[PDB]
């Protein structure tokens, strides 16, 4: 039963320590300034630190849940002594290694906001420091908010895309569908319902099916029907070179952090 | 308080609701477009099936019509009904229904969908004047063997035909379109399609059971100068909302149509 | 005998084709252009006799098959007098305009060939209006079995299947001269590069045949991850390569409707 | 005797559905997966000998087939010491990579198939480094006429090669199912549509094999004038069907180019 100490808690941090909760692990936070520690601290009703050393000193295992781009600055004054956690999206082990130390086990995380309520799909992955007890250890903290996925490192920024940054292009589709509804004479609230619970169910059918997406779509568009009809229009507009186009900006990002 | 209930054209959505009547008190039988069909869809369903449609209307509490709506005018004029029918049918009205069954019936809408095979549809329910609020909670209760039920009025079943029926397609292209990024990206199929699946999942149950909105999501979900603001402003540039309202727009002009 | 006379009615590119199919059937054939010139001209190139006239021919037949385009029907039928079932070819004329054209007391056929009849494999459509027999169809259908594959279609698809099967040639030869075009740009012989396509094309459609897998299933098993299929793939969706054949089918359809 | 003992290195789609032509040939096959797991559960499925690992493969066969993607060859390549000719399937990898990979004193050839190797119809390039004599050459071609046709192609044209025939067969697909989904759209059932579009598709490419004619002699033929396929044919153009295809091949290339 480890003491585990979380530097940086903004909302992807703050959805994980709920699921962290139900572990038989010991917690405590670090923010952006000591009225921001207290702050989060307050409402997740965990201890604080005076500082991120103080944090680094008491502790087991540390998670890094800053921006990518702070770490450079937030890091290198700091004196780590324990492995480390980030769930940065870009940021390599190798440069992770250069802010922190070359002796030090460091793994990364790619969790997404699902970690709210204990369905995160999260790729985990370590640097050669990384004992397989340590990695079994990461990833029983990983499945207390989700799933785990064993990835490898080069397909990390294709998994951000996938799995981290998709629930908000999956939000945009709902959202659309919903307005499409509005429209069309159907109340917001109503349409949201409807569509968020067809979505639901569509996936929960697919999950549990052999057939492919493709197959389905196949038993749902009726000759001459409705769907054939709009099927057609989504690739007259483009739907699928459209994600594949958003996916492929989400992963230059990704590169480029 | 059991019903009998026969289904006249067995299809692939007449088929998906056959798991959850089954589960139902009711009794059931059917007829497809021949003899030799019927006795096909009987043996694929351990279903009785009837050796004509007027032979199926003659012992039966409840009719429900699982044929094309191309089809209606051609099947339902030669038969005589005496009982309350159920159409599943995209953009046929009630009225227009009347007109091919008899003035002197009840008569009631459904669209559902494919997850009625999980029970699990979304299915909209309608009635005319003649469908007393007994006989609609009793078809209710069919719906609801299939997954859920929402009341919503006739002017607005097109609608619903594309948020809810048409729609699991949609649903699936989006799904099919990530998982290929993935692939093309070096992600193999069936593990790409594992992971968006999941998490497609998950962010629905997420909004569902959340008093945040689908933009309020997304306002968390985007952290500043980071990766899902790049693809979120791509999706803009090349127009997903625009395309899924016309989209939708398209699979109501067709159910007008029809 | 089982030998019946057969005569067609205007001799263009999709009637020849059929002829050679024709030839290889018990039956006597005879034919009609549209001048007494064209008819001498064209029995000679098919090694068959010709008609006087197109009510010469109507005289002698059991059978007429009609080879005029759609536009000409109404000017070339009427004036004549029928006597025997008539099969159409043409695109977007209905059984029943046919009967206003030529009579209500005739059996009447449409079909819906491809040029690939000129290899005896055409994909053809076969309807008949309430007047055709049983024996008449199956006599029908033995003569469209003479140049290819016969389809039961029902009338209310058969513009629909005029593009699916009937212009799709020209559409799929479009698209295989596309891949050799950019087999030319990137480096190689035209005649080499059609040669390779056409094969791959050849392959991968009888692959399709015989095997349980879908389209899409084969596109899965053919896309390694990250590889190059995929790539190309992702910039015929880009740049709506489905959406283009869907309109363009949608097109042809509607040409169909209003002739 | 004219047996050899052949071994594959990596088993995914492309190499499994080589094997079934190589099962026809008099050679000894043996196989070698991703871990001695895998090694066992296709050894189980394809019916064939496994290794205990790669270099167990190396030390007991006359040739090896390189049956792992591109991006692998360097990471599963380096530490093995091969003793014999090797054929790598993989696109955009240079014979001039491969000798850095696995040695200059080894004769080295390039394949590249396609999945119609399934039903023993592959389109499939064949080319040599500078240590291939005539013998092992023809050997190898016998292997690649196992399992299809073979073609000559300079090792210049291979990543070409590879969008014309490797990669193509998915765009076929995709074509096929774009018809099929527009006849859906139509009124036509999805498996109705396919079987008369894959039938189209396959007796077209035939007429055009066996033809003189090319593929825009062929158009003209069928585009009768003010007719439906001149319509469908001014739509595929006016959305720029042909520069699709073209610009999808160059992509093909480009990823082959950079792999
Ligand atoms: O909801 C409906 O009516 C359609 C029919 C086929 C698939 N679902
Ligand atoms: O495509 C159609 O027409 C039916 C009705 C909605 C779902 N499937
Ligand atoms: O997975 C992550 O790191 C991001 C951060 C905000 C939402 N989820
Ligand atoms: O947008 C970002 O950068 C983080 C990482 C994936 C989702 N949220
Ligand atoms: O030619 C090749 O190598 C590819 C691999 C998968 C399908 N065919
Ligand atoms: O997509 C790929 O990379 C392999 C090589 C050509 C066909 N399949
Ligand atoms: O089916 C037809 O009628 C057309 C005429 C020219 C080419 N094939
Ligand atoms: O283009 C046309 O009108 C004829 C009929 C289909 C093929 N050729
Ligand atoms: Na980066
Ligand atoms: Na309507
Ligand atoms: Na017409
Ligand atoms: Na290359």
């Amino acid at each position: 039963a480890m003491k585990i100490g979380i530097i940086g808690v903004g909302k992807m941090a703050s959805a994980i320590i709920k699921g962290l909760k139900q572990t038989p692990h010991e917690l405590i936070i670090s923010g952006s300034s000591l009225e921001r520690s207290k702050e989060i601290a307050e409402q997740l009703a965990l201890p604080y630190a005076m500082s991120h050393q103080d944090l680094i000193d008491q502790v087991d295992l540390v998670i890094l849940g800053i921006k990518p781009q702070l770490f450079e600055t937030v890091l290198k004054p700091l004196h780590f002594k324990q492995p480390i956690i980030s769930m940065a999206a870009g940021i390599s082990l190798q440069r992770l290694a250069t802010f922190v130390g070359q002796d030090l086990p460091l793994l990364r995380i790619m969790p997404n906001m699902n970690a709210q309520i204990l369905q995160s799909s999260t790729a985990l992955t370590g640097n050669a420091l990384v004992s397989q007890e340590l990695q079994a250890r990461v990833r029983d903290l990983t499945d207390s908010f989700g799933s785990t996925f064993d990835i490898s490192e080069k397909d990390f920024d294709t998994f951000t895309a996938l799995a981290g940054s998709s629930p908000a292009y999956i939000y945009l589709f709902i959202e659309a569908l919903a307005k499409a509804g509005v429209k069309n004479g159907i109340p917001k609230a109503k349409a949201l319902e409807i569509v968020t619970q067809t979505v639901l169910a569509s996936a929960s059918n697919l999950k549990t099916s052999s057939q492919s997406p493709h197959d389905f779509i196949d038993a749902i568009c009726s000759p001459g029907g409705t769907t054939i009809a709009g099927l057609m229009e989504l690739e007259r507009l483009g739907l699928t070179a459209t994600v594949s186009s958003a996916i492929d900006k989400t992963i230059d990002k990704a590169k480029s952090l």
